[PDB]
């Protein structure tokens, strides 16, 4: 819906200033310290103040630890969500390692994790990367650690022949069944602002709830996970004994091998005995001590599944590209400039692809920049030379790295947008709700009603605005005619719509006769107006630009 | 030595310009661009440049990994030497992992090294540290990575009783002897920018003389090393059999149990037979598809040495505390601002406890930084806010953190002397023959000898210099009187010690009738003097200081 805005009157020049004790910067480089009047859609501003980021070249060596900051994990730093998930997948080889391991054969021994690869990618939003340098089984390198292997039931053993001294069967590991049933381990999903935990048993009444089992470490971007049930099986042997008895020559052994006990047949010229011929798998032990004292059985299989919790941990991380913002303004009479970095800083790569801020005009500033099109990127909180604090988002791919499209991203998810760009003329001065009233940064309803000024018809539809959004006024810069004997204005727009007000400066731009300094750097900060101007030889050549102050009568 | 130095003149001025078009500092805190005339002993003066480092706050994370810059690796970027070693200890438990490593018992399996402690410390000069995340041998963490193990001679195996069905003995791995003789692999020393390499056997005349054997990853901090003779003892089982004869009813077994060989008694009941006792020890093997093909002997036990060569990488580094570096100076009549970082820069934790800088008053430096009073410092090569080489350096506890110990050192090591800080005056205007060449910043025979400047008594003992040695010249700035009634003068020196002239500007330092500036900055370049006076209202408060330029005629 439109709205129509009334122009109310011309504010006039209160005072003129100069600013001839600053660095000078060049018409054809731009200003260090005053957004150009091209920019209203880099800034929500608030004073001469202008930043620049810069992305540093990087490599696999500059990571961002998964470090979230949640309600949990306050500290952390990463705002962007981030599941992975894997499974312990059962086979003779995986499960080999995992026997050895909980039977103590070898506590070197341990199975390898596979992550679902897709978790790890995150849909590229951003693309995540696993630490392979945090852990490694033998020669094999992976970014997971089984921290407990838990036996959901007691392990079993299985017999072995009794001992020839002691007629005592003994104990062994139960053999692993290749030719056996495989269970894959249970979805382990890897958790960072807490400790994986399972329901107390105890739980009502007694406290806690429930027991942590292991934890993560957020600042190393360690997740914590839990995959159950991984399962093999493997053969236990059960020494089942068979009656051993004697009997004496002239009696013959039975004319079938025995099949359910064996017999010892003793004569005079051996009153120890000879075993009568018994079934193959039989096993006879003959006492050293006393071979009258024989005992005899069968080491029979049993076929069992053992199934097994592990709790383990996971290192991931994304590539973070270190960033440099110049953050320069205008106060106490001269040029205040200020850098700054995160990260490992090295050489200059480029600049940062998008970035907007939100400034107060002395030094303070509050950025959203992403040094590509999409993925990892910052919200950055600054004053002067110092970083306050960074919370890291992802702009998703499905953005197309589109300036509008971000904005407004980046509007819904860090309540930010370039509120001074709005302003426009084409038969009429016109500016949408939104950055008008410069309160809520997200579009909705009459959002994007339609302001528009009547009486402004004259200023060229070529004339391009940044605006200042400050107490009453929306104060935009660079109203300019076609005419170049007509002097530069500065518009002052009721945030309310009520009217609209212009001043003219054309005292403070002249620099001959018949001839005035066009406004393209511009700030309005505290009811004082900021000035940059374009400067150039007879030639055609750059020249230092030229910086005023004026101030209107409001 | 001493060597007069006769006053030739006195230079006058050939212009005075003003500087009032640059950032305004506090006399309280100093100037950003123009060097105190209390800071000779910071500087190798070259121009109106000032150089400030500070130091991040930092912890373990901020390492630099041992990379040696030398003729092998240019690329490296640490100068300090350090050697560290070791040796893999013999003993029942590390025997065991090589023993089940080598005979493929578990590929997990890896023995602990045991590193030199001293060689790490590695006389704090600076002190190194262990990257034990590495590797790790099961839950244990280690710094160092066994890459191969190499039996010095071929792995003995041990024979098995012979099979029933094949009558064929078998094989299985030696046991190790527990009271065995366990001998320690020998010194393992890492390199760093050269591969382990072990004499081509065929070397003359065939190529290569040397063989690679493994490779150090310097940039990584990564080192390599071989240690040899790694030994433990063995036990392995001959079968050595005895022959096995038959013998029928009515003949008798022998009165006593047979020790070399095994009779089997065969009867009319028993076609098949029973061996007659035999000593114990002995294994008689059945074949089951004929029994009366059989075979007898023993297990016989035997001690062997194991030898193995095992290769080795091991991860370094020590810590570096990040480092940023202002750089301003004037040019093209305005003051250029530069500032870099080097490291992952976060918060400051203070000034760089030691700094000297050389300068070409055009943003060009070349520096020695130490962020403490010992250890880790940086060798930097910088121009505007670029970093154009880092080379670190340590500087040894025995320096007390002595400034005038450092300096000597930083000047034998590093070529670099602070050349502006010779100049004093006494009963007379003095300087040491090093600083007033400027030519060689070592100490060495002649070098102190002591310039003394004729006809400088007038000036105050209190007064403080910072010289430039530039041209013919060695220009140093504050000679001072008693009488404020006195304007200061500019001191040129001969670099030669032919004479020394003065110039007298008290004109450029008049503000008042009977009343001057002080000279409190100064800076030599090109000709032309720079200076700074510090200001301050009738009640005591700081000011911004007062900045010219003068041109003497020479
Ligand atoms: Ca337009
Ligand atoms: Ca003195």
């Amino acid at each position: 819906a439109n709205f129509n805005v009334p122009k109310l009157g011309v504010f006039p020049v209160a005072a003129v200033f100069d600013i001839d004790n600053v660095p000078e910067d060049s018409s054809a480089t731009g200003s260090r310290w005053l957004p150009s009047i091209y920019q209203g859609g880099n800034y929500w501003g608030g004073g001469p103040q202008a930043l620049h980021a810069q992305v540093s070249n990087f490599d696999s060596s500059n990571r961002l630890p998964y470090n979230p900051r949640t309600e949990n994990n306050p500290a952390g730093n990463c705002a962007f969500a981030f599941n992975p998930f894997g499974q312990y997948i059962s086979n003779i080889s995986s499960a080999q390692s995992v026997h050895r391991r909980i039977y103590g054969i070898d506590l070197n021994d341990e199975p390898l994790f596979s992550p679902n690869a897709a978790s790890i990618t995150n849909g590229g939003n951003p693309t995540m990367s696993q630490d392979t340098g945090y852990h490694n089984i033998g020669p094999i390198n992976t970014a997971y650690k089984a921290e407990i292997f838990r036996p959901v039931n007691p392990l079993p053993m299985s017999d072995t022949a009794p001992d020839p001294e002691t007629l005592e069967p003994g104990q062994t590991e139960p053999l692993i069944k290749s030719d056996g049933v495989y269970s894959n381990s249970g979805i382990a999903s890897f958790i960072f602002d807490r400790p994986v935990t399972e329901p107390n048993p105890n739980w009502p009444p007694l406290p806690p709830p429930v027991i942590p089992i292991i934890y993560p470490t957020p600042a190393l971007g360690i997740g914590a996970a839990a995959a159950y049930g991984f399962g093999y099986q493997v053969t236990v042997y059960r020494w089942e004994e068979i009656p051993v008895e004697f009997i004496a020559d002239p009696e013959t052994c039975p004319a079938q091998p025995t099949t359910d006990k064996v017999i010892i047949r003793t004569t005079d010229l051996n009153p120890e005995g000879s075993p009568c011929a018994y079934e193959a798998g039989i096993i006879l032990v003959r006492q050293t001590s006393n071979p009258m004292n024989a005992v005899a059985g069968r080491l029979v299989p049993y076929v069992e599944d053992i199934a097994v919790d592990i709790f383990l941990t996971g290192k991931f991380f994304t590539l973070n590209p270190p960033l440099r913002i110049t953050n320069n303004y205008f106060a106490d009479d001269e040029v205040k400039e200020n850098t700054v970095t995160i990260g490992n800083y090295t050489t200059t790569l480029s600049s940062a692809y998008y970035a907007v801020y939100k400034t107060d005009g002395y030094g303070g500033a509050t950025c959203f920049i992403a040094s590509g099109g999409a993925g990892i990127s910052a919200l950055v909180q600054l004053q002067d030379n110092s970083v306050l604090d960074v919370l890291y988002y992802s702009l998703p791919l499905s953005l197309g790295g589109s300036k509008a499209a971000i904005d407004e991203w980046v509007a819904n998810n860090c309540g930010l947008f370039p509120m001074s760009g709005g302003l426009d003329k084409t038969t009429l001065l016109e500016i949408p709700r939104r950055q008008l009233e410069a309160i809520n940064p997200q579009d909705g309803p009459g959002q994007y009603d339609l302001f528009i000024l009547d009486d402004s018809g004259a200023y060229a539809s070529f004339s391009s605005f940044i605006g200042y959004p400050e107490a009453a006024y929306y104060v935009a810069g660079a109203a300019t005619f076609m005419d170049v004997e007509n002097p530069d204005e500065i518009i002052f727009i009721l945030r309310n719509g009520a009217g609209w007000y212009a001043c003219e400066i054309g005292d403070a731009l002249k620099i001959a006769d018949d001839e005035f300094d066009s406004v393209d750097y511009f700030a309005y900060r505290g009811g004082v107006m900021f000035i940059g101007s374009a400067r150039y030889t007879e030639g055609g050549d750059p020249l230092p630009i030229k910086y005023r102050a004026i101030i209107p009568g409001l």
